[PDB]
């Protein structure tokens, strides 16, 4: 009876990081996410673990696969899906998951209407998702004890413990709703390896964004419109279902529509056409509360 | 040219003539019609801006229930867009998911592409577009149609406008799963239902056209009915009304046949009673 190890004695982490194409994925994430340090930094921290646990496996110290599903909580427009894209990428380059693909999904894709229809629907989605990552947006809507989503949850749960080298799940949505979900459904908390919290952009950053949005479309703002917009951002951001940069485009979109109707209703040069007056923003229902 | 008269373009385009055409050809849904009036204004201004040196961005989404004017507004849009020089041949190509995705493995990309060829110079109108994304099904090749669609909406711009339409809950989910559409749709138009009073007017006209009258009690019974029906799934406005009246008529016929006091006259046979409407499972909960 003998026992011999046939695994490298040492491993350079920086060498693996670089050569596994792991480094680059994080760099892509840098390019593909308009400055959101806290989350980018959080992902790096996650990436160091994935890299170490890979290194441990290569030295022959691994016992099972690490648990490596995760939960992205936050407001819309905060970078979740595009991070999940990168998470799929990084997990692929680190050989944690077979094929680097992401399968984005919502309640409807898993929960059928007529009785019995749920089980094969989830399973089929799961099949397409094996090899890569399954991203379930607002996963908490599966559980509505108010529709047999209960079964999707169970097939989902079973899968998450059992066969780990096939699939990775990233649950996503608002934090409070996700927390209640976890409260109402034990067993997920055990399985989730990582909670990544996605914060909003600052008033300053959203104003930056709005600024660029206008410039591209050659649109100038009056100072009273600059005031109004700032006010707007401040109010909108504490109102339900805040969609960061998206709800800024929508707001500017709505201001662009009002501005167009204002003029047309009242000959005009390029300045009069490209200018957005205070009324166009102030006319929003964000100021009246709604 | 240095300034631009907007009314000159508005009157020169015939854009007003299409907006009139919309009022005349859509039983009053002033809410929507104003939203289209407003979009017309912006479309006008944007054009006047493009004519002073400042590619547009045109695609839109139409969300709401069956029977809110999505198709008949989309047709007028194609008109309006052709009148404001955004589109070359102002014609609307209306398609479902079953016109873009083929069963066979690879017989989808030529099919989407050819449909698109027919769409060029006008508007493609994808009804219930979210049905292109079916990862629920295996052997449905709808993701390729999405890819080709998405690529077209960014790249090959100045010769096509796309309108995705259908239920809003299902559309917003479709954007979650397939992002890059939100940024490509510049116009989100919500199509709300008819107001209760309007639905009731419709019900009334339908019954006049058929020579049936309601008893006052039954009228209030319908008003109750309508309010409930609009909160249940798949409300189809006018269709749901025809459907209720059809079932009411069926119930009225059976009420009368089963009573059989003896002979009965035109009023008895033309009247829909409270029983005929209230017997609906819409009042039970479904």
């Amino acid at each position: 009876m003998t026992d011999a190890a046939t695994a490298p004695t040492s491993i350079d982490l920086r060498a693996e990081y670089e050569g596994s194409g792991a480094k680059e994925v994080l760099e892509e994430l840098d390019r593909e996410l308009i400055g959101l340090k806290p989350v980018k930094d959080r992902i790096r921290e996650t990436a160091a673990l994935l890299l170490v646990e890979r290194a441990r496996q290569k030295l022959g110290l691994a016992h099972e696969t690490p648990t490596l599903h995760m939960s992205f909580t936050g407001n819309p427009g905060t970078g979740k899906t595009t991070v999940a894209l990168k998470m799929a990428g990084l997990l692929h380059r680190l050989g944690y998951v077979r094929k680097g693909h992401l399968v984005s999904v919502t309640r409807d894709d898993l929960v059928g209407q007529y009785i019995g229809h749920t089980a094969p629907k989830t399973k089929e989605v799961l099949k397409r998702a094996m090899g890569g990552v399954l991203f379930i947006d607002e996963a908490y809507y599966l559980y509505r004890p108010d529709d047999y989503g209960q079964e999707a949850i169970e097939i989902l749960l079973q899968v998450m413990e059992n066969n780990r080298d096939d699939l990775v799940v990233i649950l996503a949505g608002y934090a409070d709703r996700m927390e209640n979900f976890f409260q109402s459904n034990p067993g997920f908390r055990s399985r989730i390896a990582h909670h990544i919290e996605f914060p909003d952009y600052s008033d300053e950053e959203l104003f930056e964004i709005a600024g660029h949005m206008l410039d591209d479309q050659n649109y100038q703002m009056t100072p009273e419109a600059e005031t109004a917009l700032r006010a707007y951002i401040g109010l909108r951001r504490n109102q339900p279902h805040f969609a960061n940069a998206r709800s800024i485009r929508n707001a500017l979109d709505r201001a662009r529509l009002r501005q167009a109707n204002r003029l047309f209703t009242a000959p005009l040069d390029a300045r009069a056409l490209s200018t957005i007056a205070e009324e166009d923003i102030r006319a929003s229902r964000v100021f009246k509360g709604g």
